[PDB]
């Protein structure tokens, strides 16, 4: 029953346009800020190596009940063992190999399960893993890991999320932030929110199955917030934004029915997603994947 929102802009910059990220994002701004989110595909030869300490990478993911709002209010893993769990869950759920499940089917099933009161689906998300714990997905000239000569251009690239500017201009900065990692599985999700201080954010999918995004342009931010408070459970209606944002899951078609412009995209491995200032966004993972994200300043 789910109607996919229209696709957000996708940019395939040339090698010349790929020289500086902030310069490129500034040039695409007239279009991309009207959609809230956009996708950027690097040149096909731009392939950074995965530089996390895989042997020691261990985490305890958080548990997500898809229908918790409809129902209630209304293990330690390695990267390998989490991937085995994630692939087994998806192949068992859809009764087919994980790479044969259409992205439109996972999308339709996700939003059906969020509002379903008869079926309780529970997944796990390896979220808010600091790049300091096991290293960034990008190579970094930190001295803690070896960098091959062919990898040094990626350690120095402006599209390396560790090299994005993160310092905001202020007077307090004169009288006086690292990327985070996300290990996803099928149906693991993030609800509608904006970044702190209305900041930009950039997201890179290092590997795995796609991450599905939904975005709302900043000019409709107040409209989305009014629809939320109208339709979010009245028990949470008076909560501050910073807390309400923890339980603001909502079908994009419901927002679209109330006149809120929503755009979608499937972020595939090796592709960037940029969220613009005060652009509400949400999404879910199609399967086992690994993403890295950071807020940056212009
Ligand atoms: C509001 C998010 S959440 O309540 O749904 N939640 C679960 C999902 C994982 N994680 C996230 C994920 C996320 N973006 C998607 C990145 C990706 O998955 O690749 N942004 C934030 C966030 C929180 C406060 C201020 C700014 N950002 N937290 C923890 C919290
Ligand atoms: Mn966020």
């Amino acid at each position: 029953e789910f109607v996919p929102p229209p696709e957000c802009p996708v940019f395939e910059p040339s090698w010349e346009e790929f020289t500086d990220p902030l310069s490129f994002i500034g040039r695409i701004r007239p279009l991309a800020e009207k959609t809230g989110i956009c996708k950027i595909r690097p040149p096909k030869d731009w392939q950074p190596p995965f530089a996390c300490e895989v042997k020691s990478f261990r985490f305890t993911p958080r548990v997500q009940r898809l229908n918790e709002l409809e129902a209630m209010t209304r293990r330690e893993y390695t990267l390998q063992s989490f991937g085995e769990m994630a692939d087994n869950f998806k192949s068992d759920y859809f009764n087919m190999p994980v790479h044969m499940v259409p992205t439109e089917l996972v999308e339709k099933e996700f939003w059906r399960l969020v509002s379903s009161i008869e079926e309780d689906v529970i997944v796990e998300y390896g979220a808010d893993i600091s790049s300091k714990d096991f290293g960034s997905g990008f190579p970094v000239k930190d001295g803690r890991r070896k960098i091959l000569p062919e990898e040094e251009e990626y350690a120095l690239s402006g599209w390396n999320l560790n090299n994005m500017p993160v310092l905001e201009q202020s007077v307090l900065a004169h009288i006086n932030k690292v990327p985070w990692l996300y290990v996803g599985m099928c149906f693991s999700s993030f609800c509608w929110h904006i970044e702190d201080h209305w900041s930009y954010s950039i997201n890179y999918l290092h590997w795995g199955e796609p991450k599905t995004w939904y975005g709302v342009p900043s000019h409709a931010a107040e409209q989305l917030e009014e629809v939320m408070r109208e339709l979010a459970p009245e028990l949470f209606e008076s909560q501050p934004d910073l807390l309400h944002q923890l339980v603001t899951i909502m079908n994009p078609n419901v927002l679209m029915e109330h006149g809120v412009p929503v755009y979608r995209t499937n972020q595939c491995a090796g592709e960037f997603v940029v969220t613009f200032p005060r652009a509400y966004h949400s999404g879910f993972n199609q399967g086992y994947n690994f993403a890295e994200a950071v807020n940056f300043c212009t």
